[PDB]
């Protein structure tokens, strides 16, 4: 027999990543690919794991964009999605978040 076991806590929890971000805007970035980034794949990927809303394929970014009609549904795909190899590719799922537009005033800590 074989063995192998020395990992603790990793991945995103369910519980957590619907909650991150507010319920409103539901967005997931997937970030990975390089040499195989597709409207169709990501389509195709995140097609099962959801309802797709708009997806943006970046090929020379090596990102995409992914925004669901609900927050549970992008959650999941993004649970999951987060750490998984597409293509060979590891790809990253995160909570696209819009760009801030207008705030005047910058910060730090």
């Amino acid at each position: 027999g074989s063995s192998g076991s020395s990992g603790n806590t990793k991945q995103l929890r369910f519980e957590d990543v619907v909650n991150q971000s507010s319920p409103k805007n539901c967005t997931v970035y997937c970030g990975g690919i390089a040499s195989g980034l597709t409207d169709q794949l990501m389509r195709q990927t995140f097609s099962p794991f959801g309802q797709i809303m708009e997806i943006r394929v970046f090929p020379e970014k090596g990102y995409s964009f992914v925004r669901f009609s609900t927050h549970e549904s992008a959650a999941h795909a993004i649970v999951s999605v987060n750490g998984t190899t597409i293509e060979g590719h590891v790809v990253k799922c995160y909570w696209g978040k819009e760009s801030p537009d207008m705030t005047s005033g910058p910060s730090s800590g």
